[PDB]
């Protein structure tokens, strides 16, 4: 009696239930992430008062945000149900790429968010701040992001069912670029971003209030960031600079531990429209807007 519901617990019941949860948390984030983001570029673009430096950098930060839940999102669902690929070879170079793209943009943009604030509260008249310089930042930052992440796209390929990973000659070259990759994309902004914004805390908290009702949303943000990409950034140098989960001894746990880390990239993109209606209440007036009609 309980042997029977041991088998039937780990051959169906487990299995169909974490599935169900998956997809379930994958379309949740799917249809928020959409929405949330498309009515942060309306917000802009509807209302004149909020056309601020920071607020054209957040509805870039959107941009890239829709770029991966439309296109990364719905591969990476299937890819860790299947642990296939099933887009063919081209798609297997564009899709990793257009990922690599996303997150490029994402800390490059919050990056230039903080480098605005911290020249407009804790060195005043260096440097001057715009919405016609920050198109032009905007555009700097695709057209980096487009550049950077080519090697990436270089070495994604699709072998035979079939598998889309990253093809490498030789033991270091993959060691030296997910070292790279991992500082580059992930610890020297967030470490410089955190650094900029503990001194504007230090400035404002040692005009103000509106900036402090903005430089609190904006360390929400940074911190979020933080936390939803810390899970992936750690797993692929574990396994890309420190040969890890190799062995099959739980083929299933790597699995699930990379599953949920796929999952809290995409879950960012839902949380940052969340973040300016609970921190920013020009925002939540255009939500509020948004849903009445
Ligand atoms: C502030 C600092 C950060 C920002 C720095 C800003 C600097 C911006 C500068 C220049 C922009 C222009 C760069 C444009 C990218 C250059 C284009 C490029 O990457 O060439 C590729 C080379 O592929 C390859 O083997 C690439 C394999 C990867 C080799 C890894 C070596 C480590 C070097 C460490 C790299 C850093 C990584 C960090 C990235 C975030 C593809 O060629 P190709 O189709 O002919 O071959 C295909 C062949 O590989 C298939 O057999
Ligand atoms: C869209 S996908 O599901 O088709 C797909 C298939 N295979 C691979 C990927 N890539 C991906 O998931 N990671 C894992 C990863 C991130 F996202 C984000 C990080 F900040 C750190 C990471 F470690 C990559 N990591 C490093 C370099 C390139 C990639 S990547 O090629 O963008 C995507
Ligand atoms: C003779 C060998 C043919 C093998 C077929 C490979 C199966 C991959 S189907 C894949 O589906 C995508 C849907 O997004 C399309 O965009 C792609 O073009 C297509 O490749
Ligand atoms: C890799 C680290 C990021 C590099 C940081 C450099 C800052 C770019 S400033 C930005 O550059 C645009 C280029 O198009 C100009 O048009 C804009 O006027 C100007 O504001
Ligand atoms: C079917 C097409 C097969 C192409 C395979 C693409 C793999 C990228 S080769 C790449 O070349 C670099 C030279 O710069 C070396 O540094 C790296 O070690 C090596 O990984
Ligand atoms: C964050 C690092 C602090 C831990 C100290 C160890 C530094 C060695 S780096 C790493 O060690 C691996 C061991 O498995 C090797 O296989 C890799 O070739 C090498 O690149």
């Amino acid at each position: 009696e309980d042997e029977f519901l041991r088998y039937l617990w780990r051959d169906y019941l487990y299995p169909k239930q974490y599935a169900w949860v998956l997809i379930a948390a994958y379309v949740a984030v799917f249809v928020v992430a959409l929405v949330g983001n498309t009515l942060v570029c309306l917000a802009v673009w509807r209302n004149h008062h909020m056309r601020t430096v920071t607020n054209y950098f957040l509805v870039n930060l959107s941009l890239a945000d829709v770029l991966a839940t439309a296109i990364c999102l719905p591969a990476s669902l299937l890819v860790d149900i299947t642990e296939s690929w099933l887009f063919g070879h081209a798609l297997c170079k564009v899709i990793p790429y257009l990922q690599a793209v996303s997150v490029s943009v994402a800390v490059l943009t919050l990056s230039f968010i903080a480098l605005d604030r911290w020249y407009a509260i804790c060195h005043p008249l260096l440097f001057k701040s715009t919405a016609r310089r920050a198109l032009g930042s905007i555009l700097g930052i695709w057209a980096v992001s487009l550049a950077i992440m080519v090697p990436q796209a270089a070495v994604m390929e699709c072998s035979s069912f079939s598998v889309c990973d990253e093809r490498w000659a030789d033991d270091l070259a993959p060691k030296i670029y997910h070292s790279c990759f991992f500082i580059v994309t992930y610890l020297a902004p967030l470490g410089l971003m955190a650094m900029a914004y503990f001194q504007i805390f230090r400035k404002l908290w040692g005009q103000m209030r509106a900036r402090r009702k903005t430089a609190k949303m904006l360390m929400v943000v940074v911190l979020v960031f933080a936390l939803c990409y810390l899970p992936i950034s750690v797993l692929n140098v574990l396994k890309r600079v420190f040969g890890m989960f190799r062995q099959a001894s739980d083929r299933e746990a790597v699995y699930a531990a990379f599953t949920f880390s796929h999952w809290l990239v995409y879950a960012n993109s839902a949380a940052n429209p969340i973040i300016y209606n609970f921190l920013s209440g020009k925002f939540r007036e255009q939500f509020k807007a948004a849903f009445s009609w």
